[PDB]
């Protein structure tokens, strides 16, 4: 399964294959008549395992898989690695909303000379990757809320196996189903259950029965091409590959057997590991765009909401509180209009023509004039650096460019009337590359923190109060347009 889950952050590499790359029926071999497959290793909590498929199918053994699992026992290394993912996270994440990893072994690649479909398993009692009860899992095929897993991090084109946490993860429950006994039909095999650990392979043995025997071979369990190596607090993988997985197996009825989380990764070869270290290095720096693009634009947006409020509370104790109320909408509809689009120019100029149709919406030479000077004196270089001395409002000052011409263009519109200049300036914006609610951002801020800056008189500030939100009005809705006339200018 994938679920709800939506990878905690991760997307897919479709993994390499499976290498397969360089006498009949099952059962012939020297092996027990019941089914299975032989008990090919043990499964101890937290010790990593190469597990092979048709481990000896044509030295004559049955079909598949099967393992023996086993309370704990022996030299672990995740505790490890689990004790320096705990501390680091006091520090908060690598990257927020996204998990934080440390590696407890290293994997040598895999010499693509395989015909034998190997996986390597990790395994965990319920209660060490979460703290839902055993009594409380949901019902097969649903994921169940973890916090911690054991997963694969490709770390350098090199393939590490490692412990994530950090953020609300979830993992699939599946079935664990008892297994027929092929030399005494009817009857099931004692104490042996199939899970599908899987995927695209078959479903995994599980010997639960000898949980507890006495084991005197030796604490280590070195498997060859797993270095096992603690460390450091590093952010997790980008890519999910496509044969990997985790599950927590929950076994039957009154089994007695308590829910298994288990882990089966795929050692990847040399090329497969360049191929997806550069899925790695483009799912990263993919996501590293998008965040600023995103963070930026919030700011910006939200700043000019605020500006747009302050020239509503302006002009407001001026021009009336319904002005005031107008403000507040515009300013509503520029704080969420992130992934929207502005109005067209033909649109919003019908708009605007609308507006400055208005007859009673008139200024004398003498007023004109002060608009005018005010502009002319405006600092075009200053609100173009405003991402420092603001806060990290737009990026680059390209702006100051823009912003100057938001300053001639307003002047010609109160010099000639005419303002399609400055409408289609900001089209051109959008239109040549910019983002419809950044590209809103600048005109509003512009036009806003320039009126609440220029030495007016009141009848004045009305004037411009009504123009910059009859303008700003115009990219969002023809609603701000028509409040202005037939509600505030009267």
């Amino acid at each position: 399964t994938e679920g709800i889950d939506y990878g905690d952050t991760m997307v897919v590499w479709p993994s390499t294959g499976r290498i397969p790359g360089g006498s009949m029926p099952p059962g012939w071999g020297d092996y027990s008549p019941q089914g299975i497959a032989l008990v090919q290793s043990v499964l101890f909590p937290g010790i990593i395992r190469r597990i092979i498929l048709d481990k000896e199918l044509e030295e004559g053994d049955w079909s598949g898989w099967s393992v023996s699992v086993h309370s704990p026992w022996g030299n672990e290394k995740v505790s490890a690695a689990r004790t320096v993912l705990e501390n680091g996270l006091r520090g908060g994440l690598p990257e927020p909303s996204r998990p934080a990893a440390v590696s407890f072994a290293r994997l040598e690649p895999a010499s693509g000379n395989e015909q034998k479909i190997i996986r390597l398993m990790v395994t965990q009692q319920l209660e060490q990757v979460t703290d839902i009860p055993a009594s409380q899992l949901p019902a097969a095929g649903n994921n169940v809320p973890v916090k911690y897993r054991l997963t694969d991090l490709m770390q350098n084109g090199t393939q590490y196996m490692a412990i994530i946490g950090g953020i609300p993860m979830t993992v699939p429950v599946v079935d664990a189903v008892p297994v027929p006994d092929r030399s005494r039909p009817g009857t099931n095999i004692k104490d042996v259950y199939s899970a599908p650990v899987s995927p695209n392979l078959p479903d995994l043995v599980l010997s639960v029965g000898q949980m507890n025997t006495p084991v005197r071979s030796n604490p280590e369990i070195q498997e060859d091409g797993v270095i096992s190596e603690t460390g450091n607090y590093v952010e997790a993988g980008y890519t999910m590959s496509s044969n990997n997985h985790d599950v927590i197996v929950r076994f039957p009825e009154g089994s007695g057997v308590s829910p298994l989380y288990i882990s089966a990764v795929e050692i990847l070869d040399s090329n497969s590991l360049s191929q997806r270290q550069e899925a790695e290095n483009n799912a990263k720096d993919d996501f590293r765009v998008k965040k600023e693009q995103e963070n930026d634009e919030k700011t910006v947006l939200t700043k000019t909401s605020e500006v747009i409020i302050s020239v509503g509370d302006k002009v407001g104790e001026y021009l009336g509180d319904k002005y005031k109320a107008l403000s507040r909408e515009i300013a509503e509809n520029i704080n969420n209009f992130q992934g929207k689009t502005i109005r067209s120019y033909d649109d919003a100029m019908s708009s605007i023509n609308k507006l400055m149709a208005n007859p009673s919406l008139k200024i004398n030479a003498t007023d004109k004039e002060a608009i005018v000077n005010a502009w002319k004196a405006f600092n075009a270089e200053d609100m173009g650096n405003k991402f420092a001395a603001l806060g990290k409002t737009f990026k680059a000052a390209d702006y100051a460019i823009k912003a100057n011409n938001i300053r001639e263009k307003s002047i010609e519109g109160y010099q000639t009337g005419n303002w399609g200049p400055l409408m289609l300036e900001v089209e051109s914006w959008v239109i040549s590359g910019m983002a419809s609610a950044v590209a809103l951002s600048l005109f509003s801020l512009t036009l806003g923190s320039a009126l609440i800056a220029f030495g007016l008189s009141a009848t004045v500030v009305g004037f411009v109060g009504v123009v910059i939100a009859g303008a700003i009005g115009a990219f969002i809705d023809d609603k701000f347009v028509d409040e202005l006339n037939h509600k505030i200018i009267k």
